[PDB]
């Protein structure tokens, strides 16, 4: 007659077969699953999330008679009578705990009983646009069912802890339904860009403004060489930067990337051809590449003098000429093109 | 009749269910909870703490008869009957172990018994003035409740084993209570930044005294413009140190993304500005960028020569007149925003 | 007489070994298996895949009377009967996980139950040419056989989700046939070269090509010892960075490491030989490794200027036509090398 | 009669129970205790020790009777009976496991049985003289002991497989008693300081070696400012990596610290002094930062000349002196203050 | 009479304790155990491997009549009866894992089932002269036996999966004896020198010769002091990532981190020596560190600028003679020390 002895007689009966009489489909409720995301990784498009499930279910054997049993409410282990397992279909490495040792069973059947899923999804994500980028991602809830025995979940609210996992934000998570009527939460992830364009995108612009106005040092000075070589083997220390965390799996692969590419390679140019130049001014031609009389003398000594710096100076003018069209050419196709790759990267 | 005949006698009577027949209320006591602070993820803003708890409930039917057992304790093994097991639901990844495999049982149901509570908890801290930060933390500690039946947690004591666990510092740790009479444990954890005041704030601060300085460099002597190239280049790298292990989330973020940011800026104008010098020095205007006889021959050449010096003279000396103007107003700009920059970061 | 009635009866069977009553040979179907690629290793070339498969075995002990009981099927704990274990013998740390905790079980005695097999593979891969490299991976499934008792495994249909796992693509998985009559997948793995091309080919060809234009830095204006010592120590970064991820076994080992090695050893010999052209300008020669009168005073002073500066100019014309020769033979050579090195590493 | 029914008798006893008849005080003798370091982490301050005990007990009820069993011993499962848990009180994450599935028992009760407990001990050493350190830290051995019932534990003999675990080397490890009664082991951890030494104290002494002699660079000739800026820069990497790996906690924090900030300062300061020193020679006043006749007109020119010459080397000379006076005190300066810091980091 | 019928009285029958009826005394036979390497580690000097046996023993309790039962096999699930455990004794963290849930049994008694024992041995390698190096690992093989209780292990045969593991090559697993009668495997590691030597010993290789031919640069011209200094600095990132990665311990310690301490040692020196030549060329001597009239005139002044750059000329010839004698003395010890130590490093 204890509520102790009624649960022990329970706990005896040894239901660990699930309530499959009433031709083998159960209904399963699973009213306010509460969602949450735990981490997102960029480079394998991987979401680890959490939900936090309250199932409720019913099952005729576990009902006692209120008659010989006062009471309305019962508390029995988990592992005493069968309970359902649910599954996230649709991620990988899916995991389901008991919140608790402990559920409670009413006078009718019903059951009530909380459990945590652990799921990681390989998330597809258009990550063409790194990093304004954002999209939905379908995270599939399911228990088993096969063949002619099948238990149907019936879901009625989501709940998402909204707030930045890392480099990404999760908006929301909303309940929508596929096809074959199966219950899945959609959840909208977005990229918070104020890290990656101040840690990516600012430097490479400002050195690439740089580069732009590097042009204004003078061959014969020095100085010019150097730096522009420093720009060339950090920008390609940014590009190895940026591909250790970047999918670089195929279409729609992101454009930074292709940007950085292209960006290195007009350095690299601009380099080659302030080198070349250099070589002119300092040569006079591009061929390194290619297979009373005492107070006379004087007067043709200082006039020969006066000749030598006459066409040193024309030499050093011809390559400053070369190195103003230059210039102007590189700058203008330079500034072009980082407009074009901006109106790209964020509107395409 | 022996001592270990009873605990068998208790093991054979299998009570795996709670001790529930009074109304479904079990007051569990946990008098003199140990916290232990393990780790401090600073990016992710993740807790990971040990509770070492002594739990002490009431099992009645785990009770025998004095005089026919004249003993007063008895051990038996935790899993050969029931025993609550407590959560914490405000963090993620709750797990409870038990320290030992026997737990005490007096003769009037008393149960003593103590276990270990491993959670990592999602902590919100205002960190917004990198490093110098500090805030509470709340830690649930829950156990299992649902419905009419309820069984409430007493608690009376903390006990904290106050340290540095890495950058971080865990100052105190004191027992509060809820709105809807859920017992927690406030955190007080802070940052020592005797560390990252020394590796990241005063290497930047020096740098950029360095660039103050670095005006003095004349434009034709050279090694100015690879000289601040170089400090470019380190605070680019500055910059993504800074945003590996900082969390650049929202609202109250640190700000010292932003005084990194500004501070690679004012640098990279400088260096705009310096190499635009350095050319209307070289060439004397800046449009690059905009589209007897004998005896009398040789003072001709004398006083052209020297026309030429005193030119290059004027060249050279206008460029400083303006690169002075510039220094003025760069290292007033500088130091009144390095100022008000320390002030927001120390007491903002 | 209920169904939840015959699923006890069976579980009170305690069938816990396997149907070897007919000769100890038990069929096990495994049709429509699953495959898809976790993650792939280059450098450890170690292979990590996820097998979801359906197995549907004959357990005769397991099937029950239908006049006596009216009904079809019956759900029963995975861990209430006996249940096959499949494996992956190729591979290390094979680990078989259950779908579900139940499964379905039908008046004939047929059993059909989702398993999921976890395996990290030892794959061998032609990686010669690295990036452009792929190749077929072999991945046993089996299940126990000893001595006389066997358990053959018929296998239908393998569906793989295609899709890149970071640096590699798998391109298929297909369903072939040992010797010994047993069951393997061969799954197909690439390289997408995108990546690798952009980050570690590309910037070193066009650090090469720096380097070959570099010759145009005339001896005496300096800015080209430090400029080829930069590209040196860079490349011995590029270098270091290739050996961390790229396995040097033994033979057709990658041919990039190779090429890494060859390219430095012939920068290093370019800056060797340019400093030593410098030395020869500077001197004149290689023997530091080696062990009215006072109008005409003033004649005698120019005309030794003169012949100063003449003795200036020819030395330093004659390691300007030393420099070129050089540069012939390095460019000619330089580039007949990295033609023929692409051509290996692309079609041999 | 046969001794594997004794060992199947005993197992069906089910003496899960611990002998706790003799009033509940269970001696238990632990002798030959083997200690061993797997890791020791020099940022965290944890050591993680493995210890291969023989516990050797006394249980009553498994004591059959000579004359109906004539055998001496017999082997059972742990399982299969009580077996005690050691624990490591003192740190976290203690974890005991069995080294093999079967024990043995004499025919008088006593239980021989080995063990491996794995335990995480948050060490405690005093890390002012990095990497000159070394301490003795407690690892505290427990069994399980509340009120009433005690269980003493005898510990006899240790031995500790010594060797290097990675820096840091296991010297001794010797059994002491604590207040209360508690056995504990003292194990001597000391770092081997010829790696920490020469990766990071002996570049950073060169390096300041060299700042000292960098002060004979001449101002005007160049090169100079680059070599500090290099310098510098290179420290603050120095910084950066030293901050990677030391614990930065409180009292007795690694001086170490300390020592390469002040080094930082003093390179820096040195710099601004030669920049501003540099521009005073190129200016000859730091106001920068401060708001017939034909043979006559050639002496004229050539006596303006000398003139001019004379100035630049007045200028030069006084902005030497300056040098001179400068490199005199700060190398006096810098090296006291690398003698004294020596001294405080080795002998105090 | 049904086999299945056999097997479950075979589990019912419960004989979970070992077949120690015979003196306790009981002969298992592991033949064809195959040895597998997943992992070394250099630094902590770590061996991972897989061993796959074939245990075979005897169960006498588990034989039944073939006349009664005319069958001659059966299968029973492994945690359903007695099964040794095999141990890895000599390393630490040794596991056993059953390779099938099912193992057959024979008429007579004898049972073959198949296990896994993945062990992580503290390997002992002779790693003096990296990356040249080789050296034999003891792994013991082992079962449990205490005091009278002895179950002796019989070995046949040792099958290697050669192949390289990383770094690491393992060329055989021969199977040896000890000197009390235990069963051990002798596994040959050796390391690919492939890489280690192009990665590390090579570039440092041509550092030290680009150093010893960097005395050709001019001290007057420049281009020296920044070009050692980049080499130093190089260097010192050189010692650093040796030390990341290579055991530091004692006695037979890599010598090749005493190799680059020594050639970063004689770096600086050169270094040193040539910034203070640089001076004593400038300066003329090293006391930095240590505390008709018109047409005469002109003859003057023109006299006076001849003897100033005679002055020039000899005091900028003195120290070039002394660099030439200090290059005579540096290279020769430089070269005799280098193949010293690539003698020690190969052959000793
Ligand atoms: C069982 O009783 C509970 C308690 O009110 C109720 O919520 C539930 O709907 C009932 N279920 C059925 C099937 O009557
Ligand atoms: C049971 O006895 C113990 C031992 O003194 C005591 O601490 C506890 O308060 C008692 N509990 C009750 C309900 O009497
Ligand atoms: C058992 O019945 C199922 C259901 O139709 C069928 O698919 C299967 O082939 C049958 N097996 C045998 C051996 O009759
Ligand atoms: C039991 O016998 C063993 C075997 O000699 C002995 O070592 C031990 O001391 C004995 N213990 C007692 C309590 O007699
Ligand atoms: C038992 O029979 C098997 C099968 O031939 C044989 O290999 C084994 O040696 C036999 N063992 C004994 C003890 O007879």
């Amino acid at each position: 007659t204890t509520r102790r002895c009624l649960a022990q007689m329970l706990i005896d009966m040894e239901m660990l077969s699930m309530p499959q009489d009433e031709n083998c489909t159960l209904p399963i409720y699973v009213p306010f699953i509460e969602y949450q995301t735990l981490s997102v990784n960029t480079k394998s498009l991987r979401l680890n999330s959490r939900l936090r499930a309250i199932v409720k279910w019913t099952d005729p054997q576990l009902a006692w008679d209120t008659s010989v049993y006062p009471y309305d409410a019962v508390m029995l282990p988990v592992d005493k009578i069968w309970t359902p397992v649910l599954q996230v279909k649709n991620g990988i490495s899916t995991n389901m705990k008991h919140d608790a040792n402990d559920l409670l069973v009413y006078s009718n059947g019903t059951v009530n009983h909380e459990v945590q899923i652990n799921a990681e999804i390989n998330c597809e994500v258009n990550l063409f646009n790194y990093p304004f980028a954002g999209d939905e991602c379908p995270v599939a809830i399911e228990t088993f069912s096969s063949g002619e025995c099948v238990t149907t979940l019936i879901l009625d609210q989501v709940r998402s802890l909204d707030g930045s996992t890392g480099d990404w934000q999760t908006t929301y998570a909303r309940l929508k339904k596929q096809r074959e009527d199966r219950n899945f939460i959609a959840v909208g992830l977005k990229i918070n860009y104020s890290s990656p364009l101040m840690t990516l995108l600012l430097p490479t612009v400002l050195i690439v403004l740089a580069d732009f106005v590097s042009f204004a040092l003078p061959l014969h000075g020095g100085g010019r060489n150097g730096f522009k070589v420093t720009l060339v083997l950090s920008f390609v220390m940014f590009l190895n930067l940026l591909n250790s965390q970047l999918p670089g799996n195929g279409d729609c692969s992101p454009i930074i990337r292709i940007h950085f590419c292209i960006c290195l390679v007009l350095l690299v140019l601009s380099m080659l051809v302030s080198m070349v130049l250099t070589r002119l001014a300092h040569d006079g031609s591009l061929a390194f590449f290619s297979p009373v009389q005492m107070l006379r003398k004087v007067v043709t000594f200082l006039q020969r003098l006066d000749d030598q710096k006459n066409q040193n100076e024309r030499k050093h003018a011809f390559a400053d000429k070369l190195d103003k069209i230059f210039f102007l050419f590189y700058v203008i196709l330079g500034l072009i093109y980082m407009c074009v790759m901006l109106g790209i990267m964020v509107a395409y």
